[PDB]
């Protein structure tokens, strides 16, 4: 029963009950899929959040920057799901970029060390995580990551935009690799979703002469979207993810599926 | 059980059991959706082909060039689906181009009358159907067409390629009109499927020359595709359509989904 | 002396002293190129306008819909420039779309006969004109036409948008043909330029509930353009055209060169 | 006489007389522009190569990874060009990637440190230069980088491909900052030019395998290109750059111009 029924899927990126990856896992569980979650430093905290999901799932630690963690993932996962078992899905919902390369800080003022860190976590980790779990996946599986259309320049997104441009390109390579094991790799470009990381800027954390820019940006989205767009509700994005983790899109790979309500296909 | 369980969907484009619509209709029904099929002219002859379907679905006549037909369309679907009842999806699997604008004929040598009719049936009927059927579709329902990625020139496809460009363009506007009803409009860029009216080409009826040209595009498609491409299995495509018909991609319109084995994302 | 010095170029589309093609020809002449202009019905009128250019150029008649005119062009041109002479450039600045398929009239209400007419003149004529003049061009030559980015749907442009989508695709085919004679074919996407055809709507010819839409559309352009954008000045577009007709872009073909001040590369 | 007559332009990226920058510098000078060249480390060794240039142009040292250099850049160009005098254009012909992220090494097998440096030198230095040189450039002046179309995965190019994606993305933002000065920022997607550090590859130093892989991409490029492609003539490219440096494309920024013989616009 369910869309992902019987599939064992790895979800990551969770940190709050408001982050997209949390809703993905919740929908994946509601669709009878069995999970394995990976989290960052505040494991003690992430533990609490996951203790809200409709069902229990082992929670492993995963700093994408720790090449040592990566060297143990496949094993640990093998423990989580059990011998004689393989993964059918891998979801990469991880992003990082110092405020030096996003918010209000000028584009030319982000030092490389900060940018390189963001790209390492936002772009590179997609390839290495795919390098870690590829070997324990069943042919016919789906790896999928989050994206935010970097097609055209926009205010404040600055370097996180460059990282995303570099994520799509990497996604196309991971796919010719993944395709060897019969696995599909795709990205999902979502519109903006009022998550916690931004839940603070909502009141003016970045100020007026900027906190207004991002604002007119989001409104433009529902404005442009033929079917509208509520940014305070991730579900539409999560269902799209689930669709990609299922078996009803087994001919699409190395692609980008836009879950933005058609905004990117309309100018005004 | 079923991905489209309880969805009343219209499928057009069927002529032979080889045609893609037949496989879209098939997978659609194995997943519990109620259908309505439309045929062009040799009506009494396609019943023999839709009689080889899982379930019995009424067949209405629909010649997209005939304005009379279009106008009577909606009333005719009701007479079939049920008073007050609506459609959840409509599939446009209609493509036509005189050999004078496709195959072996030179590009500059196609009369405009032949091109006009190829576009009229290939691009414009998409806006026509949607115009007729929009008023009797459910919110959250969806429309979907068949595409063949024309982002690049290629031998033989010629004016059909230009017809598809317009389709992608026409699709973006249909979504805008479809939004005022909460309906989705998307296209599926299929890979090359050896259909009846296509397997002959390689058979030699195109000549030595062109018969080798076409083979190169195919043989080189499965080569580009990371998870390969079986040119004679419309299932991966039919399954992608059904997916776009479900509620699992509720946030994407005026867009193109590639069920081409990832072959458009690789240069080699 | 000049950029196009010595080149014999064919310019078309002129109708007023405000239309883009007029400014193209003016800049082409200012750059020491010798012209041949083709015009539509009001030849008596177009005559006056051209009698403003910095120099005299024969003015031939050319209805792109008259297959008979097309069958005589190469000859007539041969007369204009003289035996032993060939064309080095061809500029297609021609566009048409009934008000039934552009302005305020809904997208679903444009009948095919009107659309087909627009596409015939906006899309198809590019191929047939290239079919007419290709044979009298010198290898190393450039054919170029006007475009308005049809990448994403927009209000009011409706069917003229579909025609343009179909122009870019045709441009890619004309190029593999043109490439046989060593000729390059490219399109130039310009931002909006307050020409006469729209000089009327400026005051409210289309009304408020629409004449305001197109307005916020144009302002968005200068807003988005990193280098600004004055719509009441064609020159920037004309210089771009000249650049394409010269010999400093002999490796680019079947392309689209955007002369919009970078607006299409910026979201907000 | 000259397309860039009276334009003071900076050209970087020269190491051998084979390198593309040398040909960009050459054609630039034959067209009357005054130049400033920057070299990386074996300085005293490239003077021998820039001494084979039409005219004597000062050479400054510029290691894009060195912050000290960057900071002293602008002051150093003045010491060369003249007090109160400015630059009209800046050419970025800089690309680098450890063999561990390009050629024969597997894709998942490239350490991040090697990728970080390839991006730092391939993508980020573009924003760096522009940041240093922007304050001393003339309005209407322009900046231009070298690109290699990464819209699709391909064998061997691997992480250099991901580095170029970021370049195209970085370029869109540079134009936004460059607009506040009336400067243009564009990239030239060159076709494959057999450079010194590239002709060896086919020579066998890549091995039998990869040495055939690379050949296929090349041999199949001139095949796709409608006006063909001479992989060992950087002139068509150099001439496209100079064009982007002139005032004949004053309305295009944050964009990519393909001097690839039209090879990206054909599927076969
Ligand atoms: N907010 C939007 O509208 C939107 C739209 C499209 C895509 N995305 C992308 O989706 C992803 C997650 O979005 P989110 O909105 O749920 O934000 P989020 O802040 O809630 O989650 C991002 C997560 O990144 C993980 N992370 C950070 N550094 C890490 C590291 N070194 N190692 C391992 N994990 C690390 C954390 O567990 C963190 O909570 C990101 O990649 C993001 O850019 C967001
Ligand atoms: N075969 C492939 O490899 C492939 C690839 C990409 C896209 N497509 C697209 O898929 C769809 C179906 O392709 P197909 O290969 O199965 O071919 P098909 O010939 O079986 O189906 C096209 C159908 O068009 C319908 N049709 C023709 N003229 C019509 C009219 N006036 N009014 C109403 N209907 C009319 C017919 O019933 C016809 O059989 C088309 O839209 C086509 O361009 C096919
Ligand atoms: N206005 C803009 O902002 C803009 C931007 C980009 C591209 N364009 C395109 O540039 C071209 C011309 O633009 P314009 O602004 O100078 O407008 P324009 O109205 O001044 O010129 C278009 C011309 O089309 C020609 N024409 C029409 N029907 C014809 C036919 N049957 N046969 C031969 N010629 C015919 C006429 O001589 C006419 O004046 C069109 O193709 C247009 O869509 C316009
Ligand atoms: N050769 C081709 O076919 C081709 C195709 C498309 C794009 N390109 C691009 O064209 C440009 C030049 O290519 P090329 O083939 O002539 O190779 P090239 O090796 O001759 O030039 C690249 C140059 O990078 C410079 N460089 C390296 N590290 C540096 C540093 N730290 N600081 C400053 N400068 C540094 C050097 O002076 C070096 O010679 C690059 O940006 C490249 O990616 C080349
Ligand atoms: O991808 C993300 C996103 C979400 C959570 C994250 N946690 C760590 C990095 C990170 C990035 N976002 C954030 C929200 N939007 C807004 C936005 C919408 C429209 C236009 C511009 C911007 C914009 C610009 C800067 C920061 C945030 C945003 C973009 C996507
Ligand atoms: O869109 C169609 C298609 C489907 C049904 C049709 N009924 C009338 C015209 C028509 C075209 N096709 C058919 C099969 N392919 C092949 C093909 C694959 C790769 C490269 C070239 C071609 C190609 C060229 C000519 C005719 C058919 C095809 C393209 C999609
Ligand atoms: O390509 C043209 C154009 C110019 C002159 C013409 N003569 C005959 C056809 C024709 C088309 N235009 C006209 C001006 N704009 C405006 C515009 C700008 C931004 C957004 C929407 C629109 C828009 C919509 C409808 C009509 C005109 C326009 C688009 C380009
Ligand atoms: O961008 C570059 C380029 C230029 C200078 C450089 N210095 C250090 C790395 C580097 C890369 N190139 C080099 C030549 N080609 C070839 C090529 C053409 C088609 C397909 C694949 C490849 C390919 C693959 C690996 C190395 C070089 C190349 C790509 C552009």
């Amino acid at each position: 029963t369910g869309l992902l029924d019987g599939k064992r899927i790895l979800v990551s990126g969770i940190i709050t009950d408001s982050s997209i990856a949390f809703h993905i896992a919740r929908v994946a569980q509601e669709q009878g899929a069995q999970l394995v979650l990976t989290g960052f430093d505040r494991l003690r905290l992430i533990q609490r959040i996951t203790d809200r999901l409709p069902a229990k799932a082992p929670l492993l630690e995963l700093d994408v920057q720790n090449e040592e963690h990566l060297a143990s993932l496949a094993g640990r996962v093998t423990e989580a799901i059990g011998a004689g078992n393989k993964l059918d899905g891998v979801v990469h919902s991880i992003g990082f970029m110092p405020q030096t390369g996003m918010g209000i800080n000028p584009f030319f003022d982000a030092p490389y060390a900060d940018v390189s860190k963001g790209i390492h976590i936002s772009a590179y980790s997609y390839a290495s995580m795919a390098k870690a779990l590829l070997p324990i996946m069943n042919p016919g599986g789906s790896i999928v990551g989050m994206d935010f259309d970097p097609s055209r320049a926009m205010p404040a997104y600055n370097w996180m935009t460059v990282a995303k441009s570099a994520l799509e390109s990497v996604n196309r390579f991971v796919a010719r690799e993944a395709g060897k094991y019969g696995v599909r790799s795709n990205l999902v470009a979502a519109g903006p979703i009022r998550t916690l990381a931004m839940s603070a800027i909502v009141g003016g954390a970045l100020g007026e002469e900027a906190g207004a820019q991002i604002q007119l940006l989001e409104e433009g989205w529902d404005q442009r979207a033929p079917i509208g767009w509520n940014m305070k509700d991730a579900t539409p994005v999560a269902k799209t993810v689930c669709a990609l983790l299922s078996d009803w899109l087994p001919a699409t790979t190395g692609d980008i599926i836009y879950a933005d309500g058609g905004a990117h296909t309309q100018l005004l």
